[PDB]
RNA sequence: AUAGCACUCUGCAAACACGAAAGUGGACGUAUAGGGUGUGAUGCCUGCCCGGUGCUGGAAGGUUAAUUGAUGGGGUUAGCG
């Protein structure tokens, strides 16, 4: 869906339209306040540039652990979440408890989900990797027993279960990495919803300002005191590209962790 | 500056930033995400060069630090003259 060019700022706007989303307010008992930061830490200094402004948002409490084992639940509705790119699903359990989960692709109001060792193989069901079938497509992959889902949670994301060896399952991630995960950790059947999210076109600078991104100033445009790229009469680069703090930006690798190297079977390649 | 484009880094106790540390931002986010760099709607497009500098990946040959202390050369004196 592309907007008509009735004004110059509308010529290149492309939105994604899902008519099945809930139109009303979110579920109040599962919503809490959240303040803006401006990219500043407790010293008051800017630690992440280009952050500030944007629309006011509430936080939605999403159940990532899925520890309500054995109790079936029905989907009430699919909701828009301002905190993430994925849609969320409101669940009503057989005992009347309500929770939010990351909505898998295809899930609608009326579908049935559950979690545990003996949960049936359906999208949105949460099971241990030791019980997942080989070759299946999963999302919301847990890394520490009991911590909850951490991997493959963004819109349209999924991982592939390749095999099980010892106490570890082998998974392929969207980045191309092949990784080991302890078989006691849980995952969710299916892929994340809103997979058309990357087809949107903002169309104007105000659309990014609404999302809270402040403008980026190139190092080429500064003075020598501000940036290694600054200075010169006219336009000239004359230097291998670096960050404002002097770290090379073209191909130089920055990973330093040595504690978790054993879990990486095969790197995505040019890391 | 900008929407759009591209390269590259980052598997989460993420990279990156602040700080002496504790800790904090990134983010109560998880590669359709986050940082850095360049270009600047859109249309048609974007040729040749890896010798130099850099980056990435190999090789185990040559060179090299602390550490180690085999040998050789002196000082001194019991004794012998
Ligand atoms: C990528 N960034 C999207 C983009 O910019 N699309 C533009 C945009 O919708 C609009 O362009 C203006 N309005 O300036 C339109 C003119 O109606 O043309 C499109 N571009 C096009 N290129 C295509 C072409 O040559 N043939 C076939 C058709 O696909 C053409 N449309």
């Amino acid at each position: 869906q592309k907007c008509k060019p009735t004004s110059p700022g509308r010529r290149f706007v492309e939105k994604v339209v899902h008519d099945h989303l809930h139109k009303g307010a979110p579920y109040a008992p599962l919503v809490e306040a959240k303040k803006r930061t401006g990219g500043r830490n407790n010293n008051g200094h800017i630690t992440t540039r280009h952050v500030g402004g944007g629309h006011k948002q509430h936080y939605r409490i999403v159940d990532f652990k899925r520890n309500k084992d054995g109790v079936p639940a029905v989907v009430e509705r699919i909701e828009y979440d301002p905190n993430r790119t994925a849609h969320i699903a409101l669940l009503k359990y057989a005992d009347g408890e309500r929770r939010y989960i990351i909505a898998p692709k295809g899930l609608r109001a009326g579908d049935k989900v559950q979690s545990g060792n003996d949960a049936p193989i359906r999208p949105g069901n949460c099971l241990p990797l030791r019980n997942m079938p080989i070759g299946s497509t999963l999302h919301n992959v847990e890394l520490k027993i009991g911590k909850g889902a951490q991997l493959a949670r963004s819109a349209g994301a999924s991982v592939q279960l390749l095999g099980r060896d010892g106490s570890y399952a082998i998974i392929r991630l969207r980045s191309g990495e092949m990784r080991k995960v302890h078989v006691e950790c849980r995952a969710v059947i299916g892929e994340v919803s809103n997979q058309e999210n990357n087809l949107r076109s903002l169309g104007k600078a105000g659309a990014a300002r609404w999302r809270g991104v402040r403008p980026t100033v190139r190092g080429m445009a500064m003075n020598p005191i501000d940036h290694p790229h600054g200075g010169g009469e006219g336009r000239n680069k004359g230097i291998q590209p670096v960050s404002p703090w002097g770290q090379k930006a073209k191909g130089y690798k920055t990973r330093t962790n040595k504690r978790t190297t054993k879990m990486i079977i095969r790197d995505r390649r040019v890391k």
